[PDB]
């Protein structure tokens, strides 16, 4: 078997891709004892706030669980479709309105991409998109790290 040890930074941004909201990442899955079959785990954690001069004071955190396998077509690369849900319950934490009416989910989906590994280097990507009504969310995650 193998364990592809990856992690890195992510930007979950919504309503207009402009927001550094990430924290850390770790991806860690097991590989099969016959086929070249792996599994691919996204985990996101958002713990950034964004001042400038307006008052975007990012309350709450997101939590986002997306999953799928990874398998080769013949023997070039291993990529697959991955699917999940994203839950965040934010609030405007400046203007005299506080939490308005927040609470919804979005079914995150996209593809999970995994690169040709090394003996101490891995390169893993997820790109997940969700919608809430008429606000898109996009989240990319870098999985850089090792493999053994």
């Amino acid at each position: 078997a193998t364990s592809t040890v990856t992690g890195g930074y992510a930007q979950s941004d919504a309503q207009g891709q402009m927001n550094k909201m990430g924290g850390f990442n770790l991806k860690y899955r097991y590989e099969e004892d016959n086929s070249p079959l792996g599994v691919i785990g996204s985990f996101t954690y958002t713990e950034k706030s964004r001042t400038a001069s307006s008052g975007d004071y990012n309350k709450n955190q997101y939590y986002g669980i997306t999953a799928g396998p990874a398998y080769r077509i013949n023997d070039w690369a291993s990529i697959y479709g991955v699917v999940g849900v994203g839950y965040g319950k934010f609030q405007t934490t400046e203007y005299p309105t506080y939490k308005n009416d927040t609470s919804d989910y979005g079914f995150s989906y996209g593809a999970g991409l995994q690169f040709n590994p090394m003996e101490n280097v891995a390169l893993d990507f997820s790109y997940e998109q969700s919608r809430i009504r008429s606000v898109d969310v996009g989240t990319w995650i870098a999985g850089v790290g090792y493999r053994f």
